[PDB]
């Protein structure tokens, strides 16, 4: 009749074509751009097909025990799949460790430890945002609280040395003292190095705090081995499941569950499921758990413990051939995925070697370094291998890359002696823009980016 | 080189044999069966594929005028998209409403909303749960602060009159003079009936509160013109985009935007802190192939073939009302205005929770829900039933007859076992006596076949095989 509704079994590029082309567009600008984006990645054809299954239609609200529905004899099948599979990629005792695996991002499971506990108004320390944190590790300004974590926790920023690129643990440790957090984070979005658990987990039990670590950006890393383990020192472990796990969009929390002293058990588990449910959170997004599933089993392969071992060597190789050509790397190396690059050496700044490599089809962003006096014009680019590693780049095609990014600087520069020395930023934008003399040298530079990424592979279903 | 680790391009039937076979199972499970639940419903191939497209990888962190990253051209140009559909679909002037399009579900939008404009400690009222209300509009009792609504910020409930069904607005409007709320929430879980909308709106002026629509169950219904839209009188409406819209799951928020009232004049400022709660508030990057499939089930729900399935959703539950209140079945408001209908199972003798289960293992899918006048909730008197997932397969009026039958003989069966079982017996043990005897078993067995035959003539709206 008007029955015409199997419209539901029509396909997309037929039954929203507006959307196909942004699809094929976006899937093709990723094929020719080089991503250096430290928490960009590229998820695999099989975690992506478990995105747009049926199981996206089922509503399973409580957890593999208790359910408040009941067609979830699946349902209860895969959550605890991906629960086991979780404890067994990093190697925990299920008699020791236990795993939520419904956060939708990185940022619910966050908050959701701090409902849990902290309570509100409890005290939180975090590595401040221009030093290298997450906006989830609290932020706030003289006049306004900025993330939700400050909102409705009291937050407090412990900062790295400004010489070093270091946390500066001694500080931390003594302002702790006057502070008295409920809980430490140790967990970063931009730092070279290997965090010191073993000293914060000192500090926090010095308080009775709760040593919580964030290892977003290198849970694919500590999968491998490749970098020290959180889960030594700390009580609890969030971390997102795409930026070097190399997932789809979701996260898991991470909690000691077993003995904790002298004459008494942790109680970690019932705190944070309830927060995540019925505290936070709604229905669970079962394809995502699935696509998380499915991760977590390549991630176990030696395959993924190769990837992420040469990650960690395309870092060196491009900061060497960096360092080589001038640029200062921030704590002088990385011991990760990551580098931030210091461009006062080079006479300019973050804020406009974004935008010019950015025309030039090379991604990444720019961010404060340790010294650094305005969040305004920042000196720093972020630098990580990750993304590229997963088409295939190996050290010599980054210093292949090492090149192209120099060039850009290099362009970048040209743009600002050309542009004035009192020279706005909206300026700069515009000279860029209008003047032909620069455009010709930035699509020249372009056109040689995009083909030297065309000969690389971009992961993904068919085609996009 | 093990670099042919191309383990990448790899399928997943190949990759993960054991997700594969969950995924073939369960969307098999959902062949056979009958599901009656209110919240659930099977979204198309189209936008099921858009979820499984290369958006995932893109982080595109702030809104399309100020992004913290670089190559989002054509995030912004989706992004954008989606907002226009979504204001379009129901018909809103964008000069008067503005769309937050990144909610990662229904649950974290109704937080965000509260955490723009309601602020920590400050109070909020919404339906209680057991008389319908969603846990997100506040839960709480004698010990705990369950819900992180009613942790956050203070939350106090209204209710139904428990002798007619109905929300008592003359109670709301009372007791919101005591408590002040900053903002009153419109909108149920399982309720038969149109929420007046307009007195709501009369009880929330003067008390200067904002009034919040959380559409979520009836989105589908308000897009085709069935039920009367709550974007008449509320100054935010929160929904979810998969209930009855029939989405991926996601969520969205609907703000007012133009001029609020005058002395000079004042406007909103809904916008601004809606956004900014939204992020960097709570959420991190949006998902953006999240985003793609409610664009596309936006634009599904614009069309006329939409607007039939949802005018056969409530035809659909009118049938499956008085075929279930000819069989001695007390409805409790009487009726229904939309897509579900609350079934007062003490007309029968039995309770929600006995029959949840009976029907359970009969494959047939509904839940418990205490009724009006109930006093405890470990025996809720109720079942909930709802149309939308089985018309998107096709039932008709006719259908829902037999479906009806179906549920009638899932009851009497649930009592025989009751009466099989002693009066004064436990739900540990009603459930184990279900399972063991083979009795019970043969008839349950019998029953189950007899679902499944039925509900394997109709299709099942999904991608391939997976
Ligand atoms: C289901 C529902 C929600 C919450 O959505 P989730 O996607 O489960 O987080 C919010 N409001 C109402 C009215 C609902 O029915
Ligand atoms: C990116 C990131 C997150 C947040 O993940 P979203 O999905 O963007 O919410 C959390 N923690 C750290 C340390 C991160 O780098």
């Amino acid at each position: 009749w008007s029955s015409h509704e199997q419209m539901l079994a029509q396909p997309l590029k037929d039954s929203d074509a507006e959307v196909y082309d942004i699809i094929k567009k976006e899937s093709n600008r990723q094929r020719v751009g080089l991503e250096l984006i430290a928490s960009e990645n590229f998820a695999s054809r099989a975690v992506l097909e478990a995105l747009g299954s049926c199981l996206n239609n089922k509503y399973s609200e409580g957890y593999p025990g208790q359910r408040y529905y009941g067609g979830t004899e699946h349902i209860d099948e895969l959550e605890t799949l991906c629960q086991k599979r979780a404890l067994q990629a990093y190697g925990l005792d299920p008699q020791c460790w236990g795993v939520n695996v419904q956060p939708y991002s990185g940022s619910p499971a966050n908050f959701a430890v701090y409902t849990a506990l902290v309570e509100p108004h409890g005290r939180i320390m975090g590595l401040d945002l221009p030093d290298g944190g997450h906006l989830t590790h609290g932020f706030m300004t003289d006049k306004k609280k900025i993330s939700a974590t400050s909102i409705f926790f009291e937050s407090m920023a412990y900062k790295v040395n400004p010489d070093t690129g270091y946390i500066d643990y001694d500080r931390l440790e003594e302002n702790a003292r006057l502070f008295h957090p409920k809980l430490i984070i140790a967990g970063t979005s931009c730092y070279s190095r290997n965090l010191d658990y073993g000293r914060l987990r000192k500090i926090a039990d010095e308080n009775g705090a709760y040593l919580m670590a964030d290892m977003a950006h290198i849970s694919g890393l500590v999968v491998a081995g490749v970098v020290p383990s959180p889960f030594e020192h700390c009580h609890v472990v969030t971390t997102t499941t795409h930026k070097t796990l190399r997932g789809c969009r979701a996260g898991m929390i991470f909690y000691r569950r077993g003995v904790r002293s002298v004459d008494i058990l942790y109680n970690l588990e019932s705190l944070i499921n309830s927060a995540v449910f019925p505290g936070l959170q709604g229905g669970p997004h079962n394809h995502a758990i699935a696509g998380v599933a499915v991760a977590l089993k390549q991630a176990m392969t030696p395959e993924f413990k190769e990837y992420q071992r040469q990650v960690v060597a395309n870092c060196r190789a491009l900061s060497a051939a960096l360092v080589e050509l001038g640029y200062k790397i921030v704590t002088g190396g990385s011991d990760n995925h990551l580098i931030l690059v210091d461009l006062r050496s080079k006479g300019t700044d973050g804020g406009r070697a974004e935008k010019v490599l950015e025309a030039c089809s090379i991604a990444c962003n720019k961010n404060t370094c340790p010294g650094d006096k305005s969040a305004l014009r920042p000196s720093g680019l972020r630098l990580g291998t990750p993304a590229l590693t997963s088409r295939g780049l190996l050290e010599k095609d980054f210093q292949k890359v090492a090149h192209f990014i120099h060039r850009g600087i290099e362009l970048t520069v040209q743009i600002q002696d050309d542009t004035g020395p009192r020279a706005t930023l909206k300026e700069f934008k515009e000279k860029l823009a209008g003047d032909e003399k620069h455009q010709r040298a930035v699509r020249a530079l372009r056109q040689e980016v995009e083909s030297f990424a065309a000969l690389f592979p971009l992961p993904g279903l068919p085609g996009f």
